[PDB]
């Protein structure tokens, strides 16, 4: 099994560990450490034996919603980034992460959307975002370092 917390300050080395193993967009320290103090309500860690092995980080945002037909300012959540460690998938523990942080922005925050950006060929990150409820607002074209398109995904909270 495993257990939900919020992230804290000693948890970055491993969740940069984790960031490196799983993702090509690897941020600085600094990045990881700003969204921890700006909106660490909803920046939650996974744990196994004692250990971080997932991650969800948010950034609350205002401005134009990604949802509504006209442009309309809102208070929107941010996923930049969420892993879980390889040997941990499947387990249910990016949806619990996932959750948790969506319930923070909105009971904290006030968000009254959420959104991210995902490869198009990333399957297992499109099905847990799809089974949340996340649906496919468009294409961004060439949204990656190496070309590959992404998909704007959001929702209401
Ligand atoms: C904004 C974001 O940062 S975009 C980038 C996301 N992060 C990454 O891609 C990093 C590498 N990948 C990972 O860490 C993981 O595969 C994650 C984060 C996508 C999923 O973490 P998991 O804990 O394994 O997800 P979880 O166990 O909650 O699964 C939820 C559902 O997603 C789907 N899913 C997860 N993995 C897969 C897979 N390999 N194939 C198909 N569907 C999958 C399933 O529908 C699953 O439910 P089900 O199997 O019971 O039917
Ligand atoms: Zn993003
Ligand atoms: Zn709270």
């Amino acid at each position: 099994d495993f257990t939900l917390r919020n992230a804290r300050m000693d948890d970055i080395d491993q969740i940069i560990k984790i960031n490196r193993l799983t993702l090509p967009e690897n941020y600085p320290y600094y990045f990881f450490v700003e969204h921890l103090k700006e909106y660490g309500l909803a920046f939650f860690v996974a744990i196994v034996d004692n250990s971080v092995v997932g991650y969800i980080m948010p950034r609350i945002e205002w401005g134009f919603s990604n949802i509504k037909q006209l442009p309309s300012l809102v208070r929107k959540g941010h996923v930049v980034s969420i892993a879980v460690l390889e040997e941990y998938r499947r387990k249910g523990i990016a949806t619990t992460l996932l959750e948790a942080s969506m319930k923070s922005m909105k009971n904290d925050y006030n968000a009254e959307e959420i959104y991210l950006e995902v490869r198009v060929s990333n399957y297992p990150a499109i099905a847990l975002y799809e089974k949340l409820n996340f649906k496919k607002v468009k294409v961004l074209k060439g949204y990656y370092a190496d070309g590959e398109d992404a998909y704007l995904m959001a929702r209401p909270l």
